[PDB]
């Protein structure tokens, strides 16, 4: 589809149920850089430090993270969730995100965010452009 401008992201969060051995903090920190300077680059600016980063485990952790999220951050706009690897969390992501609490999740794979390349932010900035768009 085409580009939406005049969106910025403010308010969001990240969400990593990869585990924090595989996914350190460094690699979430690096990961959100270079989203955030290619976002910019293409006109919609997901600015830089996220309102709340977490690790959990599990699809049971997903509901009450969002209901926590939903209930603490005035303004979400998206929750950035990170899997690792084929999972029932991307599931439970999407039945809590879409059918109960009506917030915009971007889900993205802990190898991404390990080993960014501009094509995979790529992807991803076109997906969340979709999204909010």
């Amino acid at each position: 589809k085409q580009f939406h401008t005049g969106i910025e992201i403010k308010v969001w969060a990240i969400a990593c149920f990869a585990p924090q051995r595989q996914c350190t903090e460094v690699h979430l920190k690096s990961f959100t850089e270079q989203l955030r300077k290619i976002s910019r680059d293409a006109g919609m600016p997901i600015q830089g430090q996220p309102c709340f980063c977490k690790y959990a485990q599990g699809a049971d952790s997903v509901e009450p993270m969002f209901r926590h999220l939903k209930n603490t951050y005035a303004g979400l706009q998206l929750v950035v969730v990170i899997l690792p690897g084929k999972t029932p969390v991307y599931a439970e992501v999407k039945r809590v995100g879409d059918t109960v609490l009506g917030m915009a999740t971007q889900c993205v794979q802990m190898k991404n965010v390990q080993r960014t390349t501009p094509q995979t932010l790529s992807n991803l900035c076109l997906k969340i452009n979709v999204k909010l768009g």
